[PDB]
């Protein structure tokens, strides 16, 4: 027969893998739904093309090492990972997942929810993000494509390759656009807020077309910043184009969202503070009275331990990269 292919990318993952439907792409990679003919089911698969790049290289290792030893209901796991018999070979990845129905990109597109559906979405992700930063993990890249849904409602968060140990622009925190990397936990808290915000508008919050109109979008919503809110280290050309700015008035969440919850948007106030030292945190989030009818400390689980990679992935050439890559997916080799 031959391995299969889908827009033009070759998709090299038969015997086992067959009848192949695209879903979606990226910079240097594709992710299809394949029929497994060993558990019967359609699964998942993501093939990546990272090899020539040092970034690309870490995003994948980082995937799969966080994947591999995270364990939990809202976030997505890693099942089989297919490549090359020998290194020289290996120029592409494939990883096998739960194949899940649909994203809240795509969901949004299509569907209004009701405040039952809002809460219950925001509840998974929250849960999904409580595990996360208990392991001192921050994800980095919130947005609703990386929220998967299946036909039940059930909620995992993907994409692990920016995640990085503690210690998309449209959903990036101010302090990001603000700093040169200097930033914690909190950015994924913004991230959350401006999830939640799409979810009651069915439209993105700050839809900036560039960096400059992104912090237009925010200042034009949260008003200009204070003192106290400038008060921190921020990117000079950043400071001094604010302080160049006219007087912005904040406009009230209940002006932007009529028809909200008022307890829904008490709490995306909260997410969306300026200021990361006062923005509500993911324990205190799902406290929040918007959530209660599903908040449950008892069926919480937050990781065993924490996360720590074992060499300074950022330091490694790119060729060091791919040999590390070789080594941790050796596992899923016949013969292992
Ligand atoms: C049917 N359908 N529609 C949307 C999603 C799904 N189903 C599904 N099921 C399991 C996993 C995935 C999935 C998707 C996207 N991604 C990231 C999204 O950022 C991704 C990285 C790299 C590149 Cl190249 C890419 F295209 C997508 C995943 O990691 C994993 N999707």
């Amino acid at each position: 027969a031959g391995p299969e292919m889908v827009r033009g990318q070759v998709f090299d993952v038969g015997p086992r893998y067959t009848n192949l439907s695209y879903i979606g792409e990226g910079a240097y990679g594709m992710v299809c739904s394949a029929y497994d003919n060993v558990n019967k089911v359609r699964v998942a698969i993501k093939k990546i093309s990272p090899f020539e790049h040092q970034t690309y290289c870490q995003r994948t290792l980082r995937e799969i090492k966080i994947l591999l030893r995270f364990r939990h209901e809202n976030i997505i796991g890693i099942n089989d990972i297919i490549r090359a018999p020998t290194i020289e070979q290996m120029k592409d990845v494939y990883i096998v997942q739960d194949l899940m129905e649909t994203d809240l990109y795509k969901l949004l597109k299509t569907q209004h929810l009701s405040n039952d559906h809002i809460c219950y979405f925001l509840y998974q992700i929250l849960r999904g993000l409580k595990y996360i930063h208990s392991a001192n993990v921050l994800h980095r890249d919130l947005k609703p494509s990386n929220l998967l849904l299946n036909t039940t409602c059930d909620l995992k968060i993907c994409d692990f390759g920016l995640a990085r140990v503690a210690d998309t622009r449209w959903y990036r925190a101010p302090e990001i656009m603000l700093n040169s990397k200097g930033y914690t936990k909190s950015i994924d808290i913004w991230s959350v807020g401006c999830i939640l915000a799409e979810m009651l508008s069915n439209r993105p919050i700050f839809p900036g077309k560039h960096y400059l109109d992104q912090l237009n979008h925010i200042l034009g919503i949260l008003g200009s910043p204070s003192q106290e809110d400038l008060n921190c280290i921020i990117n000079l050309k950043a400071r001094n184009y604010l302080l160049s700015l006219p007087h912005k008035n904040k406009v009230p969440w209940n002006r932007l969202f009529p028809n909200a919850d008022s307890k829904a948007l008490d709490l995306l106030d909260k997410m969306l503070t300026f200021n990361p030292h006062k923005r509500i945190e993911v324990e205190q989030a799902l406290a929040h009275p918007y959530l209660e009818q599903y908040y449950d400390p008892s069926d919480e689980p937050i990781a065993e331990a924490p996360f720590k990679f074992d060499m300074e992935l950022d330091d490694l050439p790119k060729e060091k990269l791919k040999e590390l890559i070789f080594e941790e997916t050796a596992r899923f080799q016949p013969g292992y």
